[PDB]
DNA sequence: TTTTT
C-alpha cells in the first residue's frame, strides 16, 4: 500500500539494529504507519517477544496493540512498585509476558506519565532479574510531545523527564515530511504554527474562515471532536434525538461479588455502556476485537433490530446470565479498507473485572457498541479523519487544539467552531525539550 | 477538564 520514505526506512533500520530509541515528528508524519512496519519486521525475528502498546485504547487499536497499562498488569499502577510487582506476579499471564518481551513499543508517548514510566522501568528490572535499562527490553517510543500531555487530576511529569527515559532512550530521530495534509501546504503551515503556541494573525484568521458548514454526501457523516465528555455525550444525544424511529433502549446486566460502593465505582469505568440507546441509522463504534477485519474502534451503521434466532467451562457459566432480551442490532461496519462494508448481527458480550485466579469480581453484559458520532479530542489523538467538525469551546489543555485541528486530511473537510488563540498553548517543558534537540 | 483496569 504505502512505500516508506527514506526517513521512515532509516528509523526502521535503527529499530531493527536493537537500539532503544524515541522517534518523533509532527502530526501525520507517518509515525504509526512506520510503526506497523516495525512490528511486522520485528516479529519475523521475535515472534512472541514484541509488545505493542499505546497510551490510549484507541491509539493502541490503530497499531494492533493494547494499552500500556493493560500490558503491564498494573491495573492503574497507582501504589508503590513493591506492591505492583506482587500483583503482576499473581497474574501469571502478565508475569510470563514481562519475561518473554524483547521489544516494548509505546505509541503516543506524549500521554505517558514519567512516573508511570519509572515504575515500568523498575518492574522490568525486577521481574526479569536484569539490571539493564528496562531489564534488557528494547524500548521504542513513538509520538509527539507537542500533542496532549499526560492526564493529571509541576504535577505534569513528561516522559522525557523520567530517569527511565534518560537511561534507556539512546537516540532520537525526527520525521519531517507531513503526509496527512500533504496536498495543502498552507494548511501544513497553519498546523505547524500551533505547535509552540504562538499563532500568527493570518493562521488564526484562516482557521476562523473554516467555521463554514461542511457539505457532504447523503451518507457521509462528519466526525465531531470536543474537549469534554459532556459535549461528546450531548452531541451523540442530539444526533440520536433528531432521528425518528422510537429509540431502542438496551440496559446492561450488571452483576458482581464486590461490595458497594466498590462495585458501582468499578462499573462506572467500563467502556461498555450501562444504557445503550440505538435508533435506525445511528452512528456506532464496535468496542471489541471480534474478527481480524472487525476490531475494536471500527465504525458502523445500524440498519435494523430483530433476531428471534431466525434471521438466517466459564462460557456456559455466563450464558445463563444472557437473558437474550429479544432483539439484536443489525450493524454494517466499514472495514479497515476505506470503501467496503460488512453487515453483521451484533451479539451481547461480557466484560469482567477479575482476580488473577479467574474469579470474576464484577460482570457487565452489553452489546459491544457505543454511539460513535462524536469523540473526545484525547481519544482522537492518532486518528486520521477525512471529514471532521472541531468545536474548540471547552479546550482546556496544552496541545489539545493542535491535536484536534491536525486530525483533518484537508481544510475542505474540516469545520472549526469557536476558534481562539487563547485555546492554543504548549507546555514550557515541551518547547525546551525540542529546542535542546540540536 | 481529559486518560489509564
Ligand atoms: N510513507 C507514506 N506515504 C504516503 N502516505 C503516508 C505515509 N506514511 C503515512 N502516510 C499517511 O499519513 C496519514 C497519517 O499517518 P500516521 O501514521 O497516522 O502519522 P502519525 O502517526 O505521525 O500521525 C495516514 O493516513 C497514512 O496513510
Ligand atoms: F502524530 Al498522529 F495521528 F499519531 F498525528
Ligand atoms: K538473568
Ligand atoms: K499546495
Ligand atoms: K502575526
Ligand atoms: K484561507
Ligand atoms: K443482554
Ligand atoms: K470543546
Ligand atoms: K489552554
Ligand atoms: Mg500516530
Amino acid at each position: 500500500m504505502i512505500i516508506l520514505s527514506n526517513e521512515q526506512e532509516y528509523v526502521l533500520k535503527q529499530v531493527l539494529s536493537g537500539v532503544s530509541l524515541f522517534y518523533t515528528g509532527s502530526a501525520g508524519t507517518g509515525k504509526s504507519v512506520l510503526l506497523r512496519s516495525i512490528i511486522k519486521s520485528l516479529r519475523d525475528k521475535y515472534p512472541k517477544g514484541v509488545a505493542v502498546t499505546a497510551s490510549t485504547g484507541l491509539a493502541a487499536c490503530n497499531i494492533g496493540g493494547i494499552t500500556l497499562h493493560s500490558f503491564a498488569g498494573f491495573g492503574l499502577g497507582q501504589g508503590k512498585v513493591e506492591n505492583l510487582i506482587k500483583k503482576i506476579k499473581r497474574n501469571k499471564k502478565a508475569f510470563t509476558r514481562w519475561r518473554e518481551t524483547r521489544v516494548l513499543i509505546i505509541d503516543e508517548i506524549s500521554m505517558v506519565d514519567g512516573h508511570l514510566l519509572n515504575k515500568l522501568n523498575e518492574i522490568a528490572k525486577n521481574l526479569r532479574r536484569n539490571n539493564r535499562p528496562f531489564g534488557g527490553i528494547q524500548l521504542v517510543a513513538c509520538g509527539d510531545f507537542y500533542q496532549l500531555p499526560p492526564v493529571v487530576k509541576v504535577e505534569v511529569f513528561f516522559a522525557f523527564e523520567s530517569s527511565a527515559w534518560k537511561e534507556t532512550i539512546q537516540r532520537t530521530i525526527t520525521l519531517k515530511e507531513i503526509f496527512r495534509q500533504k496536498g495543502d501546504q498552507r494548511f501544513i503551515d497553519m498546523l505547524n504554527n500551533l505547535r509552540d503556541g504562538n499563532v500568527p494573525d493570518d493562521t488564526a484568521r484562516d482557521f476562523c474562515r473554516l467555521s463554514r458548514p461542511l457539505k457532504c454526501p447523503e451518507g457521509i457523516v462528519p466526525s465531531e471532536l470536543y474537549a469534554t465528555r459532556y459535549e461528546v455525550d450531548m452531541a451523540n444525544s442530539r444526533k440520536l434525538n433528531t432521528i425518528q424511529g422510537d429509540v431502542v433502549v438496551y440496559n446492561s446486566v450488571d452483576t458482581g461479588i464486590l461490595p458497594e460502593p466498590q462495585k458501582t465505582q468499578v462499573l462506572t469505568n467500563f467502556l461498555a455502556p450501562q444504557v445503550l440507546n440505538l435508533k435506525v441509522g445511528a452512528q456506532v463504534m464496535c468496542i471489541k476485537n471480534f474478527d481480524d477485519q472487525l476490531v475494536n474502534g471500527t465504525l458502523g451503521k445500524v440498519i435494523d433490530f430483530v433476531d428471534r434466532d431466525t434471521y438466517m467451562s466459564k462460557l456456559k457459566d455466563d450464558l445463563m446470565k444472557d437473558y437474550k432480551n429479544k432483539k439484536y442490532p443489525l450493524v454494517k461496519f466499514l472495514l479497515p479498507d476505506g470503501i467496503t462494508f460488512r453487515t453483521v448481527v451484533v451479539e451481547p458480550e461480557q466484560w469482567t473485572t477479575e482476580d488473577e485466579d479467574g474469579t470474576v469480581l464484577v460482570s457487565r453484559i452489553q452489546f459491544p457498541l457505543i454511539l460513535a458520532w462524536s469523540l473526545s479530542i484525547h481519544k482522537s489523538q492518532g486518528q486520521t479523519l477525512s471529514k471532521v467538525v472541531v468545536d474548540m469551546k471547552k479546550i482546556f489543555e496544552n496541545g489539545q487544539a493542535y491535536v484536534a485541528l491536525s486530525r483533518a486530511v484537508s481544510r475542505a473537510g474540516l469545520q472549526v467552531l469557536n476558534f481562539n488563540r487563547s485555546k492554543v498553548a504548549s507546555h514550557r517543558k515541551v518547547i525546551e525539550f525540542y529546542k535542546n534537540l540540536s
